[PDB]
């Protein structure tokens, strides 16, 4: 049993809810929250800007030190950093940004990072301002992630479309 409430079960391991990932993290304090990161860990907007704002910019301060030491992530890659006030850990995952021309095939590689964690609270990778089709992102998630993933979908309209079109 775990703390996640109000989710619709899509598969053995994938659950979905209409919710702002920030408010969900604040309530649940999951072991792992996933950030929709870029390779520079510049948390300006979208999910990343919202998570970072909720940490009072502590996520950005920690991320800048990580990049100064290690250099940029790979598209499809990840790093584990603090979850600050939102979670034990934040798994920063870089999905391909369609609005930058990145290979959508890298979306599967991005979701593979989730398999290193038994349970996660996450957004749909490469959705929102990253430009991918969220229906596609959900299909890749279900076909790639084998650990237990609780997906928070910000837009109520999109949530209803994801559920009603799910195969
Ligand atoms: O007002 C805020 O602090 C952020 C609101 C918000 N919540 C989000 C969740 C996901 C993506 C962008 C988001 N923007």
């Amino acid at each position: 049993v775990n703390s996640f409430s109000g989710y619709l079960k899509l598969t053995d391991n994938v659950y979905i809810k209409n919710a702002d990932i920030v408010e969900e993290a604040k309530k649940v304090k999951p072991t792992v929250v996933v950030n929709a990161a870029n390779v520079y860990l510049k948390h300006g907007g979208g999910v990343a800007g919202a998570l970072n704002k909720a940490t009072n910019n502590a996520m950005q301060v920690e991320s800048d030190d990580y990049i100064a030491t290690n250099g940029p992530l790979k598209v499809g890659g990840s790093c584990v950093l603090s979850g600050h006030n939102l979670a034990k850990h934040c798994l920063h995952v870089v999905g391909p940004n369609v609005n930058k021309g990145e290979d959508i095939q890298l979306l599967k590689s991005a979701y593979e990072n989730f398999n290193q964690h038994e349970v996660l609270l996450a957004p749909l990778l490469s959705a929102g301002i990253f430009g991918a089709d969220p229906i596609h992102s959900l299909r890749v998630c279900v076909d790639t992630v084998r650990t237990n993933v609780y997906l928070a979908v910000f837009d109520k309209n999109l949530y209803d479309k994801l559920v009603s079109s799910f195969l």
